[PDB]
C-alpha cells in the first residue's frame, strides 16, 4: 500500500510540517487519493494543513509528530497571525477528540484550555492519545 | 539484498530513463516495496518518475545519472509540455534540498534558477551532492 518506503508516519497522523518560508504548521497526513494530485515521490508524504484545507507533498524529514508540542509551537507565529491561532484550534480539536479528552465551555476562549493541555504534555493520555482510529 | 546484481544505481539515486517514445524523463530508484507491484527482474530496477509519481521497472542499462544534465534535459519537450517542466521543478527540487543548495524566492521563475544550477554542474557541491543520505 501507501507510504513503505521505511520512513515515519502514516495515514492520520497528525504532524507538524515546515515550509521554507514559514513556521512549523499542524497538518494531517493523508492519502494521495484525497488530494486529486498524484502519488507522493519515494520518502515524501502528502499532509493536508489544518486551518486553509490546502494539500502539500512534504518530505518525511521535514515532518514531526504533532505531540512534540511545546518544541514545533511558535508562540511568536501565534500572536502575531489569526490564521495560526485558527490552525491550532482545528488542530487540537482533531487531537482532542482523539485522545477523548474533554473540556468546559469565542476563539481565543476556546483555544485557551486546548493550548494548556497541548502544552502540558497531552494529559492524561500523553502522545499516544494522538494516535488515528 | 535487492539491485545486487552487478548492474549500476541503488536506492534513492535520481536518474534520467527512457521510455520507448518518450524524451528521458527524471526519476528516483525506489525498492520494490514502495511500488506495491512485483519484485524487480534481474538486471531491472524500479524507479518513480518525478511529476506523475507512477512506477515503471526498467532496465539498469538504460538508466544514467541525473547528474548528467545538459546532456539529457530535452529543451524542446520543455518547452512543448507543462507536465516536463513540473517534472523538472520537482527532481531539481529533491536535488536542491540533497544538495543543501538554496534559491532565493510562479514554476517557470522558480524553475530559471534551479536549470541554470543544474546546467553548469550543480556547483558548489557538483554531482556529488545529488547522492541520497
Ligand atoms: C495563508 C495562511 C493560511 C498561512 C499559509 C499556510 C500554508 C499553506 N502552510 C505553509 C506551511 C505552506
Ligand atoms: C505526465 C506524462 C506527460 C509523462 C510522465 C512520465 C511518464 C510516466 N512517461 C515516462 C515513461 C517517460
Amino acid at each position: 500500500s501507501e507510504y513503505q518506503d521505511g520512513k515515519e508516519f502514516g495515514i492520520g497522523d497528525l504532524v507538524w510540517g515546515k515550509i521554507k518560508g514559514f513556521s512549523w504548521w499542524p497538518a494531517m497526513v493523508v492519502s494521495w487519493k484525497a488530494t486529486s494530485k498524484r502519488q507522493a515521490m519515494s520518502g515524501m508524504r502528502w499532509v493536508q494543513w489544518f486551518g486553509d484545507g490546502k494539500f502539500s507533498e512534504v518530505s518525511a524529514d521535514k515532518l514531526v509528530a504533532l505531540g512534540l508540542f511545546s518544541q514545533h509551537f511558535n508562540l511568536a507565529t501565534f500572536n502575531k497571525l489569526v490564521s495560526y491561532r485558527k490552525a491550532m484550534y482545528h488542530a487540537l480539536e482533531k487531537a482532542r477528540v482523539r485522545a477523548g479528552k474533554t473540556f468546559p465551555s469565542s476563539l481565543e476562549d476556546q483555544l485557551k484550555p486546548m493550548l494548556e493541555w497541548a502544552h502540558g504534555g497531552f494529559k492524561p493520555t500523553g502522545i499516544e492519545g494522538l494516535k488515528p482510529n
